[PDB]
């Protein structure tokens, strides 16, 4: 009954590190609540970022199933969390308030150097794409350390909405 | 029958560190809480700290969600325990007698200058705003490491009404 | 129907360290008992003390819930266990025989030295004011490493009643 | 079913080391088949000791419950195990014949000199109680390391009947 | 309810480690699928490889079961989880689009030099039926670390199918 | 359902080290088996030994126990584990085909000489009175370390039947 | 439902180390199936073998139960693996395409020399026996590192045939 009406909210929470374990678990819920229904699915993100495949797998199966997924920024969001956010279609995308936000892209990853190149071009574009940006305007601020508060990601084109109560996200 | 009822008191308790696991746990519970029904909820705090975006994302849920939230001040509230604390409505501020406070926020959020400044101007607002203090008072307060009693944290903004039984809670 | 029926004999054992972890279950416990019923609530106590704030928060969750709380206190009640025996009225303060207690409170409270100075007064008066004892006793006995049988904290004024059987907890 | 059929059986087992965590275990057993019924209630006992205050709560809990406690040492029952062991009434001592018995006390109770004299002689008079032996003799055997066989034991009057099957405890 | 509902998605996922512990998860999940019916079975693949035996063991339990398993790889899939993701017949064999792939078999499977070669042969010769490869092009492949984007997974004969949604695993 | 029918075998396995966590396990599990009815117990046991109390313990609640309980030897039974498959009747006393046997005893029972000499001469007698050999001869093999065949132990009178099927052990 | 259907396959799995922990679970999964029918049961083996003593009894607890045992080697099947492996009948012996076999077995069993002697002897029989090797061939091999082919264990007589898909554990 407990977990039941947990599921019925259709909220995921993504927090800490995105690695291969916490992929899994998301992964799962996601398919889960597919299974339910279309209804749309609430995603709240509080994440420093992780391990790159583990936010590819995220971002993709977020695109992947058929309910609209809703993201909502928490604390902060940043790197493969980052990648994981931008998942969502712009109007989708959403931040609590006190949220700052980082494109930084880790070089590895956290492998030889043309794979380090392709990894990096391959997350670029997908940043360019969703946000608006050119791609070198990302390719120069996933090569740097800069943080981003919530109205400048606003304008950055990462966040659509900055909201505070339920009612803004209707 | 056992959790149900633990449920049915619609309490929450924050005792321990703040971190992304305790976050992951008190956000399941708020929006479980906010999905049964707008009745209001009560949160006991018993915290020394722990990370800035984890404090964040619990202050911001607990301005999200609809039910009106009580926060009740026990053992004590320090640093970003006290950001939680100050989520709450200032009548809806309450302490038990044997409770200290300390508004000091750690320089790195325990990152360049930039944004160690830019966190502290954020949070010295938040607290500003929510205790009625001048900005200046707070940000000469977050810098330094003093406790205040409960009479002195009642004085200060921080806290509404000290109770010692039930009843003071109506 | 295990649980359910350790449940209706609403009593609560705190044994071992006193820290937020079983600050937490001790006020979940407290909580939920008082959810079920206005009936009373018995407290076996064992402990060597530990976190001042734990401590802090027991003692005041005890007083804070509508139920009468009655305290039996069992092999040792020491330093912070002894704040938390003390929530409870005099009369309903009770001791098994094989006990031995120490009003000794650690300086730091296992912080500055206003603080240490602060903290200490604070506990001296909560002790002064439930056992009887004045604030100079109180606060000459926190200040060093003295245990007391049972019959010397019965006549200290910590221990109301000496019981061996049911029927002595009428 | 199964847990269930297995309180029906009204039997605790001691085995292992003496320490707080054991104790709740232990006081939490007895006061679940205290509150189901009045029925007796039988301990089998396998420990060489561990820490004095937990054995002192074990000691009391046994006498404080209305149920008539019936004790069965078996593998060993040394220190800080035959002052649990002797809590029961002199009849209701029972032991299966491959066990030793030592009633050494350790001197720090595994604190000031003055306290070691008072535990010791409080936990003398207790054993000297139980067993029908003198002080003396009881001083004498708590401060050596001697093994006493299971007709030593009964001789001594830790044990009353040594049992080999179910019928010796009728 | 909730297992009972993720059990009738039919799907698996392989995160992480190949070893023998999720070769025992995996057999198990497959073989339960395989007894409620003999509709398709869905696998998720992101490893980055592990122990060749637990990579031989997934391989044929995929090819044992009568259900037609179909493979989605994401994130990356290299080394044990390229010879698990060939076990899929070339028209069932999916790909997200941030993947990438890669061939490369460690040495000694992570034994002499004549099982090291008969180890390569055997696995060469898998990867060459499965891809459409000729042996001399997969054997250089196996013996080199080279990653390859999803395109050229697709181009090498790895993958048949890239797909963003659900409408493309009709 | 499963732990049900489980229960339903009246099947004990004692496999690994003889410890007091072995001992209380097996316990429970024996009263349990006597508390539903009087049918008779099956034990398999695979033990290299370990401590002499907790072998005590499984053998004297083997022999108090109503239930006739029959042995099943199995990879290896030594010392403890001897002790332990000595409490069953003779011809209650089986072995599987692939099984040694080792009736050495560790001197200290892995404590002074005088309690040693006790401890083996009490083995010592377990042994020679389950076996049917003369104290001498076991207390020449007690005290060195040969192993026994499966034929050997049936010579000697450890084993009464060897057996390698169901039927065998009607 | 899940674990009850799991059940109703009649499937055990020996994934790993050959050790007691191991034993004691594939002993009550085998007693298990064998107290609810007398149909087959299929063992899926991946093991790098492991404890003699270990195999031993899964070896002979496979022999001992009522119904017919299927084993399926899958992955490696080596030393205390491969003993387990030869417990069921030769039309009985299973491979799936990729695994390989080793009849090696350890001198120490992974002990007095005379022992090591006598445990060769008994293995080497045992091997003999299943394979219908001669003596001498086993005892060459099983003091040699050498790895076998799924069509070289077939030759061998370790496997019997070689199935890809289910219709052929008909």
């Amino acid at each position: 009954i407990l977990t039941q009406k947990l599921i019925d909210t259709r909220t995921v929470l993504i927090y800490g590190e995105i690695n291969q374990e916490l992929a899994e678990d998301v992964s799962k819920q996601l398919l889960l609540l597919e299974s339910i229904s279309n209804d749309p699915i609430t995603i709240f993100i509080n994440s420093q970022g992780g391990h790159v495949e583990a936010g590819d797998t995220i971002h993709d199966m977020i695109k992947f199933i058929k309910p609209t997924v809703k993201v909502v920024g928490t604390g902060w969001v940043a790197s493969a969390g980052i990648t994981i956010y931008l998942a969502a279609e712009k109007e989708n995308r959403f931040s609590l308030p006190n949220t700052r936000y980082m494109i930084h892209q880790p070089a590895g990853g956290v492998i030889e150097a043309k794979e380090i190149i392709r990894m990096r071009e391959r997350i670029n574009r997908l940043i360019a794409e969703a946000t608006g940006q050119s791609y070198e305007q990302i390719s120069k601020d996933t090569d740097r350390n800069f943080w981003l508060s919530v109205n400048e990601a606003k304008d950055y084109g990462i966040v659509n909405e900055i909201i505070e109560n339920r009612d803004g996200l209707k």
